[PDB]
């Protein structure tokens, strides 16, 4: 089996991007936020405190035939931006663009947190970073990734987003007709439970391609790009406007700006990320002040291949026993 879904971007910055997803039966469709940085399914629903409920979507398990509530289990979870949700845990039904798993646990929030409430077109997020990070206790319950792998036509699925309009993710199959050149495939090491590889180094703009590991995580759930102090540095140095700004949190540039491209290393190949995808956006509607898509992760402790980065590419996320990251330019 396959299944393929077109995602959107939430907004006209691309802070994110969001996948219908039919939940129990009949089918309740959610907007779901797919997240590569977490192993959770779980969305806002007939339990979660109303007044932390703004115009999101709710599931009602009680209206769907094939919810089962699952004896005992609670989750909680909380997010590297600082957002957090708690609740109970259901198995039901759940499809993805044509692609059925039956007792996949959804898990059900009691609360979320004022981030969650506040953005109104997200229903839940549908992690697929390996199980180990599953936040159901006593005992973990599988990603719909794990769950729908033994029915796959292959053991994958692809995320295609796109600058400034929609994408689509599919699962068990690989579309040739969406990339250019050939697909370069990198190891993943689990450890840390998430998709976590090391790139081979950068290029700023025409410049000279640096040599140097770039231990990071490919995660569709963060926004921006954010790398090593040293090399946003380079980066930024680069762009005459530009510079760091405590107050709005990172550089700063003037929209006016054409931005250098930024090149990383997958193996032996490189992708491009066009100077344009790198600008984010202004500070605030009509500031001459934009912010940069490239920040430093000194804080985070960890590198992150965010949206800025996944977009400019065709992602493979290899689910076999041996899992892999194949990256190809679009
Ligand atoms: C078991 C716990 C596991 C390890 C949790 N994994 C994770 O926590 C990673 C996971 O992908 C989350 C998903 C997100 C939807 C809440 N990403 C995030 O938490 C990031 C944070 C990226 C690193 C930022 N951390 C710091 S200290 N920056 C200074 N958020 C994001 O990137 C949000 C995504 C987003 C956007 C719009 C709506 C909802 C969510 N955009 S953002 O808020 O940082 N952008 C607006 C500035």
């Amino acid at each position: 089996s396959t299944g393929s879904a077109t995602t959107t971007p939430i907004d006209s910055l691309d802070d994110a991007y969001i996948t219908p997803v039919q939940i129990g039966t009949p089918a309740q469709t959610l907007n779901l936020d797919f997240d590569t940085g977490s192993s959770d399914l779980w969305v806002f629903s007939s339990e979660t405190t109303a007044s932390e409920v703004d115009g999101q979507t709710i599931y009602t398990p009680s209206k769907s035939t094939t919810a089962k509530l699952l004896s005992g289990a609670t989750w909680s979870i909380s997010y590297g931006d600082g957002s957090s949700s708690s609740g109970d845990v259901y198995t039901d039904t759940v499809s993805v663009g044509g692609l059925t798993v039956t007792g996949q646990a959804v898990e059900s929030a009691k609360k979320v947190s004022s981030s969650f409430t506040e953005d109104s077109t997200i229903d839940g997020l549908l992690g697929l970073a390996f199980s180990t990070l599953n936040t159901v206790s006593p005992t973990q319950q599988k990603t719909f990734f794990d769950n729908a792998k033994a029915s796959l036509d292959s053991p994958v699925f692809t995320a295609d987003l796109g600058y400034h309009a929609p994408g689509t993710y599919n699962f068990g199959f690989i579309d040739t007709t969406a990339y250019t050149g050939s697909i370069t495939y990198t190891a993943v090491s689990t450890k840390q439970g998430f998709w976590e590889w090391t790139s081979t180094g950068y290029a700023v703009g025409s410049g000279t391609f640096k040599s140097t590991s770039i231990d990071g995580i490919a995660d569709t759930g963060t926004t921006l790009l954010y790398l090593p102090a040293t090399v946003v540095s380079a980066y930024w140095a680069q762009v005459s406007g530009a510079k760091s700004s405590s107050s709005v949190g990172g550089y700063v540039f003037p929209c006016s700006a054409t931005l250098p491209s930024f090149t990383f290393g997958v193996g032996s190949a490189r992708i491009v990320i066009p100077g344009d995808y790198i600008d984010f956006g202004p500070i605030s509607t009509g500031s001459s002040s934009c912010f940069g898509g490239i920040q430093s992760s000194a804080g985070i402790g960890i590198n992150i291949f965010g949206d800025v980065a996944l977009k400019a590419a065709f992602v493979v996320f290899n689910g076999a026993t041996t899992p892999t990251l194949g990256f190809a330019s679009k």
